[PDB]
């Protein structure tokens, strides 16, 4: 992660299950009211050259975004937003338990 500046870059980890050549992923997470950036690197078969596809936000953002075609750090973007937007297991505060 070549970049600018630090952040304080807590990290999300998935599995792309919805895809066929289901692969998990990795992208960081950093905190922002408006929502943050990410980056994300992409999935694996026998070493980390394989991928899935997701590539898009939702419409917050720390201000910044991410760099690149950076699909899959959009997707992570929206992921975060899934999985920390999640109210239905609580607040953004709450993710660490």
């Amino acid at each position: 992660e070549v970049l600018a500046d630090q952040m304080e870059e807590m990290i999300a980890v998935v599995d792309r299950m919805e895809d066929e050549p289901r692969l998990a992923l990795v992208a960081f997470k950093e905190m922002s009211e408006s929502w943050d950036v990410v980056f994300s690197y992409i999935c694996d078969s026998m070493l980390i050259e394989s991928s899935n596809l997701p590539t898009t936000t939702h419409p917050p953002k720390p201000g910044d975004g991410d760099k690149g075609l950076s699909d899959l750090d959009d997707y992570g973007a929206n992921l975060v937003w899934f999985y920390l937007h999640e109210t239905a297991n609580g607040g953004k505060a709450e993710y660490k338990q």
